[PDB]
RNA sequence: GGACU
Protein backbone atom coordinates (compact mmCIF):
# COMPACT_ATOMS: atom_id res chain seq x y z
CA UNK A 1 0.00 0.00 0.00
CA UNK A 2 2.05 2.92 1.76
CA UNK A 3 5.27 1.11 0.64
CA UNK A 4 4.72 1.29 -2.60
CA UNK A 5 3.83 4.93 -2.73
CA UNK A 6 6.50 5.58 -0.44
CA UNK A 7 8.92 4.13 -2.85
CA UNK A 8 7.71 6.45 -5.35
CA UNK A 9 8.04 9.42 -3.72
CA UNK A 10 11.24 8.32 -2.16
CA UNK A 11 13.79 10.34 -4.60
CA UNK A 12 11.19 12.67 -5.84
CA UNK A 13 10.69 16.60 -7.06
CA UNK A 14 7.50 17.61 -6.38
CA UNK A 15 6.05 20.03 -8.85
CA UNK A 16 2.66 21.86 -8.41
CA UNK A 17 0.46 22.56 -11.38
CA UNK A 18 -2.20 24.70 -11.98
CA UNK A 19 -4.69 24.46 -14.71
CA UNK A 20 -7.51 27.58 -15.55
CA UNK A 21 -9.97 24.84 -16.71
CA UNK A 22 -11.30 20.87 -15.33
CA UNK A 23 -11.14 20.22 -18.85
CA UNK A 24 -7.59 20.05 -19.35
CA UNK A 25 -6.83 18.06 -16.22
CA UNK A 26 -9.88 15.96 -17.62
CA UNK A 27 -8.17 15.71 -20.79
CA UNK A 28 -4.98 14.52 -18.87
CA UNK A 29 -6.58 11.85 -17.05
CA UNK A 30 -8.17 9.80 -19.81
CA UNK A 31 -4.52 10.09 -21.80
CA UNK A 32 -1.80 10.87 -19.86
CA UNK A 33 -0.20 14.00 -21.35
CA UNK A 34 0.30 17.24 -19.93
CA UNK A 35 1.11 20.47 -21.45
CA UNK A 36 2.67 23.40 -19.45
CA UNK A 37 3.53 26.96 -20.18
CA UNK A 38 7.62 27.21 -21.65
CA UNK A 39 9.24 28.61 -18.63
CA UNK A 40 8.03 25.40 -16.53
CA UNK A 41 8.44 23.79 -19.58
CA UNK A 42 11.98 23.76 -19.09
CA UNK A 43 11.97 23.32 -15.42
CA UNK A 44 10.44 20.26 -15.83
CA UNK A 45 12.71 18.94 -18.32
CA UNK A 46 15.88 19.83 -16.30
CA UNK A 47 14.15 18.09 -12.92
CA UNK A 48 13.15 15.11 -14.83
CA UNK A 49 17.21 14.12 -15.60
CA UNK A 50 17.86 14.87 -11.65
CA UNK A 51 15.76 12.54 -10.02
CA UNK A 52 14.60 9.50 -9.93
CA UNK A 53 10.73 10.83 -9.95
CA UNK A 54 9.37 14.46 -10.92
CA UNK A 55 6.28 14.07 -8.99
CA UNK A 56 3.12 17.19 -10.81
CA UNK A 57 0.40 17.60 -8.55
CA UNK A 58 -2.91 18.78 -9.93
CA UNK A 59 -4.93 21.88 -9.12
CA UNK A 60 -7.45 23.81 -11.06
CA UNK A 61 -7.41 27.21 -10.11
CA UNK A 62 -10.25 28.58 -7.91
CA UNK A 63 -11.52 24.94 -7.39
CA UNK A 64 -10.61 24.72 -3.85
CA UNK A 65 -9.17 21.24 -4.08
CA UNK A 66 -6.30 19.34 -6.17
CA UNK A 67 -7.24 16.85 -8.71
CA UNK A 68 -4.90 14.07 -7.96
CA UNK A 69 -1.09 13.73 -8.63
CA UNK A 70 1.12 11.97 -11.67
CA UNK A 71 4.70 11.26 -12.55
CA UNK A 72 6.44 12.51 -15.17
CA UNK A 73 7.38 9.59 -17.85
CA UNK A 74 9.27 11.54 -20.59
CA UNK A 75 10.65 14.93 -21.40
CA UNK A 76 8.74 17.38 -23.49
CA UNK A 77 7.96 16.45 -26.84
CA UNK A 78 7.93 18.84 -29.93
CA UNK A 79 6.26 18.77 -33.25
CA UNK A 80 3.66 16.35 -32.47
CA UNK A 81 0.26 15.88 -32.85
CA UNK A 82 -1.50 18.91 -30.70
CA UNK A 83 -3.32 18.12 -27.84
CA UNK A 84 -6.75 19.60 -28.09
CA UNK A 85 -6.26 21.79 -24.87
CA UNK A 86 -9.13 24.27 -23.91
CA UNK A 87 -7.05 27.56 -24.23
CA UNK A 88 -7.73 29.78 -21.74
CA UNK A 89 -8.00 33.57 -23.43
CA UNK A 90 -4.24 35.35 -24.31
CA UNK A 91 -3.01 31.78 -24.08
CA UNK A 92 -2.04 29.87 -27.92
CA UNK A 93 -1.66 26.34 -28.64
CA UNK A 94 1.94 27.65 -29.23
CA UNK A 95 2.50 28.34 -25.48
CA UNK A 96 1.83 25.09 -24.70
CA UNK A 97 3.00 22.81 -27.49
CA UNK A 98 5.67 20.79 -25.53
CA UNK A 99 3.60 17.76 -24.75
CA UNK A 100 4.93 15.61 -21.72
CA UNK A 101 3.73 11.66 -20.96
CA UNK A 102 2.47 11.25 -17.48
CA UNK A 103 1.62 7.79 -15.50
CA UNK A 104 -0.79 8.86 -12.49
CA UNK A 105 -0.54 7.71 -9.45
CA UNK A 106 -3.55 8.91 -8.01
CA UNK A 107 -6.92 10.07 -9.57
CA UNK A 108 -8.34 10.93 -6.59
CA UNK A 109 -9.16 14.72 -5.51
CA UNK A 110 -7.80 15.91 -2.01
CA UNK A 111 -9.79 19.22 -0.58
CA UNK A 112 -7.10 21.86 0.38
CA UNK A 113 -8.89 21.80 4.14
CA UNK A 114 -6.76 18.60 4.37
CA UNK A 115 -3.65 19.92 3.80
CA UNK A 116 -4.11 23.19 5.56
CA UNK A 117 -1.24 22.35 8.15
CA UNK A 118 1.05 21.65 5.59
CA UNK A 119 3.19 24.94 4.27
CA UNK A 120 6.30 25.06 1.80
CA UNK A 121 9.77 26.83 2.99
CA UNK A 122 10.62 27.21 -1.25
CA UNK A 123 7.32 29.27 -0.97
CA UNK A 124 7.68 31.65 2.13
CA UNK A 125 6.06 28.80 4.65
CA UNK A 126 3.03 30.07 3.38
CA UNK A 127 0.15 26.63 3.03
CA UNK A 128 1.16 24.26 0.46
CA UNK A 129 -2.17 25.33 -1.44
CA UNK A 130 -0.95 28.47 -2.49
CA UNK A 131 1.29 28.41 -5.77
CA UNK A 132 2.06 29.70 -8.97
CA UNK A 133 1.69 26.66 -11.70
CA UNK A 134 5.09 24.86 -11.61
CA UNK A 135 6.14 26.16 -7.79
CA UNK A 136 8.42 23.71 -6.53
CA UNK A 137 7.13 21.76 -3.18
CA UNK A 138 9.84 21.10 -0.55
CA UNK A 139 10.33 17.06 -0.34
CA UNK A 140 9.01 16.83 3.33
CA UNK A 141 5.89 18.97 2.48
CA UNK A 142 5.55 17.35 -0.79
CA UNK A 143 6.12 13.39 0.31
CA UNK A 144 3.21 14.49 3.24
CA UNK A 145 0.78 15.93 1.19
CA UNK A 146 1.06 13.10 -1.62
CA UNK A 147 0.62 10.34 1.52
CA UNK A 148 -2.60 12.89 1.98
CA UNK A 149 -4.83 11.93 -1.06
CA UNK A 150 -7.11 8.97 -0.41
CA UNK A 151 -5.83 5.82 -2.08
CA UNK A 152 -6.49 5.37 -5.73
CA UNK A 153 -8.40 2.06 -5.70
CA UNK A 154 -7.76 2.08 -9.42
CA UNK A 155 -3.66 2.36 -9.94
CA UNK A 156 -1.65 -0.76 -9.66
CA UNK A 157 1.70 0.80 -8.91
CA UNK A 158 3.69 -2.03 -10.66
CA UNK A 159 3.95 -0.49 -14.03
CA UNK A 160 5.15 2.98 -12.65
CA UNK A 161 7.79 1.08 -10.35
CA UNK A 162 8.31 -0.80 -13.27
CA UNK A 163 9.45 1.62 -15.60
CA UNK A 164 12.12 3.05 -12.80
C1' G B 1 5.85 34.80 -15.65
C1' G B 2 1.60 34.20 -20.93
C1' A B 3 -2.65 28.07 -16.14
C1' C B 4 -1.31 31.54 -6.96
C1' U B 5 -4.33 31.63 -2.30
Amino acid sequence: GTSKLKYVLQDARFFLIKSNNHENVSLAKAKGVWSTLPVNEKKLNLAFRSARSVILIFSVRESGKFQGFARLSSESHHGGSPIHWVLPAGMSAKMLGGVFKIDWICRRELPFTKSAHLTNPWNEHKPVKIGRDGQEIELECGTQLCLLFPPDESIDLYQVIHKM
